[PDB]
């Protein structure tokens, strides 16, 4: 019931996805000179350099917050991406898998402690 305990789970899990090959494309923001469109068709750019920042800062209040952050990451890899079969969004999807399987028991402890802070 440690209502404090996923920002290192997530900084761990955080530190797991830079160490994963598939995390490449999605470490820092989408260079915009490389895919000058870019802005045109993503309303809010999103990147693991700038989660694991927020994260640092002390500007998530819970690991809910983060995890909008990095499901955006992947909702905007699949609006950009030309074809369901291209690269980077391949890695997105095996990314956003290992992502979900990891963050789960996150949310649940924190959303259980929180309820046993409030019983
Ligand atoms: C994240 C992320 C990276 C890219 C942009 N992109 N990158 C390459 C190498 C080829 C096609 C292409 O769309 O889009 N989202």
């Amino acid at each position: 019931y440690d209502i404090q305990a996923w920002k290192k789970q997530c900084e761990e899990l955080l530190n797991l996805i830079f160490q994963c090959e598939d995390s490449e494309p999605f470490r820092q923001p989408v260079d915009l000179l490389e895919y000058p469109d870019y802005r045109d068709i993503i309303d809010t750019p999103m990147d693991f350099a700038t989660v694991r920042e927020t994260l640092e800062a002390g500007n998530y209040e819970s690991p809910m917050e983060l995890c909008k952050d990095v499901r955006l990451i992947f909702s905007n890899s699949k609006a950009y991406t030309p074809s369901k079969r291209s690269r980077i969004y391949s890695m997105s999807l095996r990314l956003s898998a290992f992502f979900e399987e990891h963050i789960s028991s996150v949310l649940s402890d924190y959303k259980s402690a929180l309820r046993f802070h409030k019983r």
